[PDB]
């Protein structure tokens, strides 16, 4: 990557240009230059180019993606002493424990809140059942009641959550990763609230995160959900806004899932020794915490004494009480596949494309099954042979990937059947949104024709895999 500088990636809604000062300071003192760069993608690109050997020194990224990258050997493992460890809360060092390893810095806890306008609505709604009344009221004077970004499904899952939607069983000590909790009664519940205000047009199915930012920024809309990064931009616009607890649903609470925002040092940086210095004696400290946190909010920081300083402000109360109402994520490997999962579920049930039933129900199995990699013209999906849970592995014969003019390479292994796909060929849907061109198809396994009488529990599924470029 190079020797004696340190590359850092973190993501465009954080504080990069507060971290960049934190560099100049290490620069000064070191005399080691410090270049932070916030790529797109980069939680996706990350492990494509530290596999190679290259990749940033440091990265950032919320904890969930670290299991990830410490299972594909992409970490260095962190080795901070007592008296530094003494300085963090010890649930910041749970986050981004893996395999018995530390495998990354926390550095802020994050969680999803209800902003909310003052001047358009003093009192905010307590439950998610009052808005579609409450955006009649505002549209009558030239307002919507609520805008978020419906494109991520880390702020459509705390709906989602409320009622009894999950990621994996947490059971024995561990995390099952076939049992997963985004098909049942309580999830498709919250995922059908979200989908009737689109379809009563309290809630438009394309709004993203810039737009919601937007329409609450220029006090077009009465509220918005975001977290602390930004509050920054909200300050600015002069918006007169509070921050507090997230709707209720069906009398439970919206249940955001807690993100640690953690900083790894990659496995095959020369810079590891300058990275340790960096983070611990630099970033980590009440001086480098609040050059980032003055650009972009960071939440409850993971160092305790910068984090008590801060603590009386209600809006990182506010953070906490809805983190606390909330779960914390895993960090296991298979946190992608669930979110891709998610993500493709709420984007087809939100645009009357498919179901609330079928889209969830879907999304199951590619959480449990299916890993989707999107490359330049190039898709990769790789499907468990295990598809069903019951331990009898498929056959590639019986998957088939789109159309007849998708003619993908099959590779077989024990436990996976890979499929290697040109995206022209392959795509049955194109579509683009404002940021992103979109590429459709589907997975479908039907072992047809079957040799006896057809009982229960079909054997025929179909997932769609979809693959989104940047505009
Ligand atoms: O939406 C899926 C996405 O959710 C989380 O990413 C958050 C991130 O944690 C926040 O710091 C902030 O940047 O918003 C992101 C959502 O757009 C997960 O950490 C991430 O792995 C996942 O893809
Ligand atoms: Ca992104
Ligand atoms: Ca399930
Ligand atoms: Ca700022």
């Amino acid at each position: 990557t190079e020797e004696g500088k340190l590359v850092i990636w973190i993501n465009g809604d954080k504080g990069y240009n507060g971290l960049a000062e934190v560099g100049k300071k290490f620069e000064k003192d070191t005399g080691i230059k410090v270049t932070v760069e916030h790529p797109d993608k980069l939680e996706e690109k990350f492990p494509q180019v530290a596999a190679t050997g290259d990749g940033p020194d440091i990265i950032f990224w919320a904890h969930d993606r670290f299991g990830g990258y410490a299972q594909s050997g992409l970490l260095a493992e962190i080795t901070p002493d007592k008296a530094f460890q003494d300085k963090l809360y010890p649930f910041t060092w749970d986050a981004v424990r893996y395999n018995g390893k530390l495998i990354a810095y926390p550095i802020a806890v994050e969680a999803l809140s209800l902003i909310y306008n003052k001047d358009l609505l003093p009192n905010p709604p307590k439950t998610w059942e009052e808005i579609p009344a409450l955006d009649k009221e505002l549209k009558a004077k030239g307002k919507s009641a609520l805008m978020f970004n419906l494109q991520e499904p880390y702020f459509t899952w705390p709906l989602i959550a409320a009622d009894g939607g999950y990621a994996f069983k947490y059971e024995n000590g561990k995390y099952d990763i076939k049992d997963v909790g985004v098909d049942n009664a309580g999830a498709k519940a919250g995922l059908t609230f979200l989908v009737d205000l689109i379809k009563n047009k309290h809630m438009n199915a394309d709004t993203d995160y810039s737009i919601a930012e937007a329409a609450f920024n220029k006090g077009e809309t009465a509220m918005t959900i975001n977290g602390p990064w930004a509050w920054s931009n909200i300050d600015t616009s002069k918006v007169n806004y509070g921050v507090t607890v997230l709707p209720t649903f069906k009398g439970q609470p919206s249940k955001p899932f807690v993100g640690v925002l953690s900083a790894g040092i990659n496995a095959a940086s020369p810079n590891k020794e300058l990275a340790k210095e960096f983070l611990e004696n630099y970033l980590l400290t009440d001086e480098g915490l609040e050059a980032v946190n003055k650009d972009k909010p960071l939440g409850a920081v993971a160092l305790k004494s910068y984090e008590e300083e801060l603590a009386k402000d209600p809006r990182i109360a506010a953070t906490m009480e809805n983190a606390q109402k909330g779960e914390i994520m895993p960090n296991i490997p298979q946190m992608s596949a669930f979110w891709y999962a998610v993500r493709t579920a709420v984007i087809n049930a939100a645009s009357g494309r498919q179901t609330v039933d079928a889209a969830l129900a879907a999304a199951q199995t590619n959480a449990a099954a299916v890993k989707v990699e999107c490359l330049e013209a190039e898709l990769v999906v790789t499907v468990s042979r295990d598809l069903f849970g019951t331990g009898k592995l498929v056959q590639p014969g019986d998957l088939t990937l789109g159309s007849e003019g998708c003619q993908p390479r099959v590779s077989v292994d024990t436990d996976v059947v890979r499929f290697n796909a040109q995206l022209h060929e392959c795509s049955s849907r194109v579509q683009m949104t404002k940021d992103a061109l979109v590429y459709s198809t589907f997975l479908l396994h039907d072992p047809r024709p079957v040799s006896g009488l057809s009982i229960l529990r079909t054997n025929r599924v179909e997932v769609p895999i979809e693959c989104r470029y940047p505009r």
